[PDB]
């Protein structure tokens, strides 16, 4: 039946982060050049500290014709408008402004360009920043911004297909005053916005194109009986429709998805990575356990029983090299693990080390072979986090932590 505890969920104190590194997004602005899609940017430079004030005005006026930003989970690279070039984010600024916002629409105007631009760029789920909502025509008026969503909503439709209630994200800003950029507006400045900041929204979004159109990769968390086989799990990478094959990796065994259900037990057709899932599946599915991966049949998910580690133990040890045995937990998985080539330790700075240590100890680190008694599927930390993340336990509470680096045949 269920699993108790995910691999993460078995883990604490800040020692997580230096290993466990940001998630790399690439982010790209759309929009006229007087919207301030370019002194959006600047701004998010300057309020996230990657710039200084003068810096931020000299972005300003350079506009007049690799830069990157942080959120608490992740690093945005942001790309330039018109793979390492394929954006996850899509960011369309748009003029608040009186006059201004109409004439993107009117006979000259760049808005049906500018969405035309989001959909050849592979943006299906647009974020459109309502701007200037701090100038004299716009007062963080509701009426205003009610009026300026309400007609992007409909010509994003009627130019580029783009359905509002699933595809859109709108919000309000100001990338003047920073307003709600990084923190939410003030109660006594805007009332009645309640939602989240961009950068807050850009922080735990979860539509993100290249892991939506990346192989279907969903770890099994649970496995119950309905009314029928249920596999429940998080979609780590990729997208899944009602009636889809999927394979169980390591085992090579496919099966047929007849249905879908979210948190709420309410029947959905389609689910992506982020989320929360519950699959009734057809076929054969007597071999499959927990910590095994539903993933595409074309591309599926890796699985090895060789991989390089980075590490860093955490309590008791003092024990052998190139053969120390403990349960891994790279997701949901669970297994059993033993060091081939102890190579590393690294400190400070994670620069290398010279010499291949004997032994491990409270406070030291790795990078070196790893290998399995039966294979698990994973993949590189820097490929899909929670796919090589993992805590080691040695027969009680705790011992380790790591990533993956590379796989083995």
């Amino acid at each position: 039946t269920e699993d108790a505890t995910d691999l993460q969920n078995e883990v604490d104190q800040e020692l997580l982060k230096d290993m466990y590194g940001k998630e790399h997004v690439n982010i790209v602005f759309i929009g006229h050049v007087d919207a301030g899609k370019s002194t959006l940017g600047g701004n998010i430079l300057f309020l996230t500290g990657m710039v200084d004030k003068r810096t931020m005005e000299k972005i300003e006026r350079e506009a007049k014709e690799r830069a990157y930003f942080e959120t608490e989970h992740r690093r945005f690279s942001l790309l330039d408008a018109p793979g390492a070039s394929q954006a996850d984010i899509g960011v369309l600024v748009i003029s608040a402004r009186r006059g201004e916002f109409e004439a993107g629409f009117e006979r000259g105007g760049q808005t049906r360009e500018h969405a035309v631009l989001a959909r050849t760029q592979g943006i299906n789920h647009l974020v459109v920043v309502i701007n200037k909502m701090d100038e004299p025509s716009v007062q963080w008026s509701e009426e205003r911004y009610k009026e300026c969503v309400d007609k992007l909503s409909m010509f994003l439709r009627r130019v580029a297909g783009y359905n509002s209630k699933t595809d859109v994200k709108y919000m309000p800003v100001s990338a003047y005053t920073g307003q709600n950029v990084k923190d939410r507006v003030d109660s006594s400045v805007c009332p009645w916005y309640q939602g989240p900041s961009l950068l807050e929204y850009l922080d735990s979004m979860t539509h993100l194109e290249r892991k939506v159109n990346a192989p279907f990769i969903m770890p099994i968390a649970s496995k119950y009986k309905d009314l029928g086989t249920i596999l429940e799990g998080k979609i780590e990478a990729g997208s899944i429709k009602k009636n889809s094959n999927v394979l169980v990796m390591p085992i090579n065994q496919t099966l047929e998805v007849t249905a879908i259900y979210d948190e709420a037990d309410e029947e959905i057709s389609s689910s992506i990575c982020g989320d929360q899932v519950r699959l009734r599946v057809r076929g054969d599915d007597s071999d499959v356990q927990t910590g095994y991966v539903l993933t595409s049949t074309k591309n599926p998910v890796h699985a090895t029983t060789r991989f390089i580690a980075q590490i860093a133990i955490l309590e008791l040890p003092s024990i052998l090299t190139t053969g120390y045995s403990c349960v891994m937990h790279i997701h949901t998985a669970v297994e059993e693990v033993s060091f081939a080539k102890l190579l590393h330790k690294l400190d400070k700075t994670n620069r290398k080390s010279k010499k291949p240590p004997m032994f491990a100890t409270k406070g030291m680190k790795i990078i070196a072979e790893l290998e399995t008694q039966t294979p698990v599927c994973m993949e590189r930390f820097e490929d899909y986090q929670y796919m090589g993340r993992f805590t080691l336990r040695d027969q009680g509470t705790t011992v380790a932590v790591g990533k993956v680096v590379k796989i083995l045949d």
